[PDB]
């Protein structure tokens, strides 16, 4: 049967905003994802893009209407969507590199991820991440166990706003689980402003910080270079004292040179943030959208076997506002962030 | 070639788009009351789904000038004589053209208001005002409306402007002009991509044109902005589809910069030529892209007899969560009320 509720964190009374789809209602979003599987060629191709966002109208009215209000909620963390339909039979095994992993068997579950995007924003993805897909895969890779990126296992994935250096940072990152067998947790923290000095809080909103690009990252190439060896004076809070946004990368983030105080007041965050991180784990046709502009993510150490039954999500960038990162795209169409 | 998109309603269509907007008036009090803004874009999704995909196409064409929706229904006789000022322009007959244009609009983006335009009203009405005649406000007539971007002065301006024409006897026009950077060639766009411009808050934002009871301390911003205007660029975005800002009658070059001026002088004999336009007639919807056109209105003679041209008015942003630190609280839909 369908329900939802607010699912607390701390002082954050609406951090988890949880929908649990009835059988109708999950077989009803399934048929669309199929539908437009068989209409359109890709789940990020220009004709199924140009069309999404009313195809998602289709989506189960009910589940619209919780998805509009965690939309509009500016303390939400993470928007979950729990009990889709996925077929493990038919999906086949989890593969073995990202390169191999936009497979006829998962193009459905791509197609339902968009779906349920286009109800927050417009679609996008990034030239330096995995060819400019914006459907993108989250798999262990045999061989990165121990890397800095979402293919890694063994070691915590660091937390961070998603592209925290880029001024085209999404607003939400959705991740559609396949299959999940060992309950492995994205991590979440957002700020809680009435657990930090006030003192603390005025720095963080002061353009004092340094946000670069991970090496993961031509006039936008041009901006690239100089976003690492120019980095721009940045603020990490920003927006109203009742509801600021947070930008900041654990590993990537310092102080501007000489200022001690902007070093204090990071690394004052880094810890509060560190303290604060709890886990959101999405079962398979679990899907979670989090508010970009409100927390930083991560991923807990895991155990890969790579024998084809491991961890899998589809992952997608949403922008409230696609115009504003024109600059950085091809065309009017394209989603690619930094493909010109 | 598809810079003004129209697509004109079948008469089921018409119908279906006014059951919504009468279901919607059933429901709620005012055209932006609280629980219908928060309601509105699931609403906007049972309007009928080839207006939905037309709206939707205009939505992502960032060359775009205007979506014009055409043959909506309106009951003349039922709507009764077009008030005498906007203050009482907040009519039970309608109330329900206020729902419908919010239902288009959402589509779109989110709704916003301005703490100092109409009193803050996100619904706002254009129609002539006896001594206005000659202003530089949307209730003039006799003086052509200037040309510009809508609140061009502020970082939280619209994306898009609608206005949904309820009558319009005398064929009044829209004016609408976009920016060929081609044609001012790439000196002139090199100047104009420079932040070497003030733009002023327009006078409706001014005391003049509120409700006196209104508290002093909602406009410090707005004069703020009239006396210490910032320097800012009129072009921005990509040199191919660069978005526009500019109002005619409120926009200088900062002191001093020659280049500038000429510029600014040169994009005004451009834009005030090109300036071209859209008629919208009773039942006219029309959602101008605020970051690609420039708009204004023809000089007409009003009547002032209860027969005159009438439109609602609403702004859309793409991106509501950008103004948060402009907005009271989350929900609150009214720019300059923090
Ligand atoms: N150049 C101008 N006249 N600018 C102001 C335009 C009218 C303004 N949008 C109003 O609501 O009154
Ligand atoms: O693997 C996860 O749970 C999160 C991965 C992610 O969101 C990311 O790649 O940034
Ligand atoms: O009256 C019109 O058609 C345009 C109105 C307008 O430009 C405005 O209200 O600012
Ligand atoms: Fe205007």
């Amino acid at each position: 049967h369908h329900s939802s509720g607010l699912v607390p964190r701390g002082s954050h009374m609406t951090a988890i905003r949880e929908i649990r789809l009835s059988e109708p209602e999950s077989a009803q979003a399934a048929l669309l994802a199929l539908e437009c599987a068989q209409r359109y060629a890709e789940p990020d191709s220009a004709d199924f893009l140009a069309d999404a966002a009313v195809l998602a109208h289709d989506l189960p009215r009910a589940v619209r209407r919780e998805v509009e209000r965690a939309r509009l909620d500016d303390r939400l963390h993470a928007l979950v969507v729990r009990g889709n339909d996925v077929d493990q039979d038919a999906l086949g095994p989890t593969p073995p590199h990202w390169r191999q992993a936009r497979t006829a068997a998962s193009r459905r579950y791509g197609f339902l991820l968009v779906l349920y995007a286009s109800l927050l924003g417009d679609v996008v993805g990034w030239a330096t991440q995995q060819d400019g897909r914006v459907v993108t895969d989250v798999l262990p890779i045999e061989g990165q166990e121990d890397s800095l990126v979402s293919s890694s296992s063994s070691v915590e994935l660091g937390w961070h706003t998603e592209d925290a250096f880029s001024p085209y940072r999404a607003d939400y990152v959705g991740l559609f689980s396949l299959r999940n067998p060992d309950s492995v947790a994205t991590t979440v923290a957002g700020l809680d402003p009435d657990l930090v000095g006030p003192a603390v809080v005025d720095v963080l909103f002061g353009e004092r910080f340094h946000i670069r690009p991970d090496n993961s990252h031509s006039d936008y190439f041009a901006g690239i270079v100089e976003a690492v060896e120019n980095p721009r004076a940045v603020s990490i809070l920003r927006g109203h004292r009742d509801a600021p946004q947070l930008c900041v990368d654990s590993d990537f983030t310092t102080a501007v040179d000489g200022d001690a105080e902007a070093a204090g007041a990071l690394d004052t965050l880094i810890k509060h943030l560190g303290g604060a991180l709890y886990e959101v784990v999405l079962g398979p046709g679990d899907v979670a959208f989090l508010d970009n502009r409100n927390v930083v993510h991560g991923r807990r150490p895991f155990r890969a076997r790579f024998d084809g039954t491991d961890r899998w999500l589809k992952r997608i960038n949403v922008t409230a506002d696609l115009r504003k990162s024109r600059a950085a795209r091809r065309d009017a169409q394209a989603r690619v962030l930094g493909e010109a």
